[PDB]
């Protein structure tokens, strides 16, 4: 995973940063289709949380806003299981 | 209560987690066509799952609750992923 | 009801025209302890559900329960848009 | 691909017909060690995702990773034909 000044979704959530700069073991992104990027993020236990994006217009494309898009939905997919196992209360200790 | 619903007798996993797992699973119609299921956790954590009929003429009751919870199942089952405890459901049969 | 009582719709013209203009009807159902359901309708009674779920139930807030489920409801509906192509009709108004 | 490939499709007679008229590609990618993503694109170019994670990553098998990200792609790819009523076009063919 690189540098969370790389994402605008971690630049304007304190939540998402820190679950990124914590909990996040590894961040892969793929470009699997002319408009969609995959975003997957593991934990300590290599559990995968997926998250996608899909520009309307493919002559926009533009890697960098597909990552940071891929990843916000991520990471909202990891709050939620961070909230399952009560881990969330530790995240928001620690802001 | 799991004898009610059909995704529960033709799905031993899922059966599995309603009987052991699940604390309650309420249901309710919020519109013409959908169905929510929500299914909490023994910790009160809150599973949601919904279904929608095509044809509103043909809405009925426990085949919208039925496929919510089968949904709503399917994503618990995900949490259960998650904290390591689907290996203890897959344990047990 | 009216685009202005949501912050989601204040924050986004984007969401707030579809709600004013492709939006038939938004109601709101609250599911469970923690989490509000919200039902999106189009003018060909097509349904949108989206959900929002307060992590600490005590804090439950009837207006940022809707506005979050409402918001994450017109996220859905945008994609139905784009499949159909409507999503250029209100991009260029 | 051929449909006869997915179990998922040999099951379901909404999904085959979806998948033989309606569907004009889908691709498969592994994306990460227990994950494969699905891709399909209707004869307009938009894209249905679908995913699949298999629990014991030991246990992971290409054919199974693809027949269950294509059926979740194909779930969501009815709900798009609910919304433009395409869906009782093939309700037509079934
Ligand atoms: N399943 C599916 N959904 C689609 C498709 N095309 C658009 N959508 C949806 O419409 C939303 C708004 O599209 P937008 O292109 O006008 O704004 C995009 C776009 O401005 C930007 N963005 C995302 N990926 C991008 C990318 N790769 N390049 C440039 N910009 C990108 O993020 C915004 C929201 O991304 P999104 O994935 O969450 O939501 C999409 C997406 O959910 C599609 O083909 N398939
Ligand atoms: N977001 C959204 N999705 C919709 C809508 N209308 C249909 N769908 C989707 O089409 C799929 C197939 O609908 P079907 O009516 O032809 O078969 C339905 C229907 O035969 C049955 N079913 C579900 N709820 C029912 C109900 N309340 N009454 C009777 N039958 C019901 O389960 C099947 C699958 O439900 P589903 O929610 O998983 O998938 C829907 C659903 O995802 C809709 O209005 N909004
Ligand atoms: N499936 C599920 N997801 C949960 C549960 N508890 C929390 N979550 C997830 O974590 C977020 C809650 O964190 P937060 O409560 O500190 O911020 C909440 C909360 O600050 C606010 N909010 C939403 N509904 C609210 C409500 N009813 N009352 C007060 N605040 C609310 O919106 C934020 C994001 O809501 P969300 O639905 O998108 O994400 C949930 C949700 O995805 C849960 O019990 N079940
Ligand atoms: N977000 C996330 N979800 C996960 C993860 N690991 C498991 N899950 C979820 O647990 C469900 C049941 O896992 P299972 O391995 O015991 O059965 C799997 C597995 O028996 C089979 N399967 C799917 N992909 C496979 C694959 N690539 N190889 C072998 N089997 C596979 O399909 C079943 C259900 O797939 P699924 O993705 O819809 O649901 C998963 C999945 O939603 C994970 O790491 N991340």
């Amino acid at each position: 995973k690189i540098n969370a000044e790389n994402f605008e979704c971690l630049r304007e959530s304190k939540l998402k940063r820190k679950v990124y700069e914590d909990l996040v073991k590894e961040a892969t992104f793929v470009r699997v289709s002319p408009k969609s990027t995959v975003c997957v993020v593991t934990d300590h236990n290599s559990f995968e949380v997926i998250g996608t994006s899909s520009v309307y217009k493919v002559e926009n494309f533009n890697d960098e806003i597909g990552r940071d898009t891929a990843l916000s939905q991520a990471l909202d997919s990891f709050i939620k299981f961070l909230a399952y196992s009560g881990e969330l209360s530790d995240v928001l200790e620690n802001i």
